[PDB]
C-alpha cells in the first residue's frame, strides 16, 4: 500500500502521520479525526487555537487556510506531496 | 503520536500497515478494514483464503489462530512489535 507523510496542524500544534496515498481521502478520514482527538485528548485548548474534534458536519482535509480537498479523491489525485501540511475542517 | 508497522494477513496476501500505536484499536479499525477493501480489491480470491471482508460481527485483530485482541486495548498494550503478524476477525 503506497503511504503518504502529512503533519496536521491543530493550532499551534502539528502531528506527523502517514496516510494511505491512493484510496479516497473519504475512506479514511473519521477514524483519522477520531485518532487525532485521541492523541491531543489532553493537550491544552489554547495551543489548540481552541480546535474542535465534536464539532458536526462533513470532515474534509484542507491545506492551511485554503478550501477543502475533495473527498472523493486520494492524496496523489491532490497532489499531495510527503511532509505537506494539513488541517481537518468541517 | 506513536506507530507501529504490522503485517495485515489475509489469506496468502500479506500487507503492510502502519497504525496508531497508543490509542485503541476500536479508534481505527473500521476505516482500516475499508482501507484494506481498497487496497486488496484485485487481488484474485484463491490468495485471499476465502477471507470476507464483509462482516459477520464487529472486527478486532487477531495473531494468527489465537483468541481475537480486545478493542479497548492499544497495540502497546497487546506487546505487538514492528512486523507482527495480525489478521482481522468478525
Amino acid at each position: 500500500m503506497a503511504t503518504t507523510r502529512v503533519t496536521i496542524l491543530t493550532g499551534r500544534r502539528m502531528t506527523d502521520l502517514v496516510l494511505p496515498a491512493a484510496v479516497p481521502m473519504e475512506t479514511y478520514i473519521d477514524d483519522t479525526v477520531a485518532v487525532l482527538s485521541e492523541v491531543l485528548e489532553d493537550t491544552p485548548a489554547d495551543v489548540l487555537g481552541g480546535f474542535d474534534f465534536t464539532a458536526q458536519g462533513v470532515w474534509a482535509f484542507a491545506r492551511p487556510g485554503s478550501p477543502p480537498l475533495k473527498l472523493d479523491q486520494s492524496l496523489d489525485d491532490a497532489g499531495v506531496v510527503d511532509g505537506s501540511l494539513l488541517t481537518l475542517v468541517s
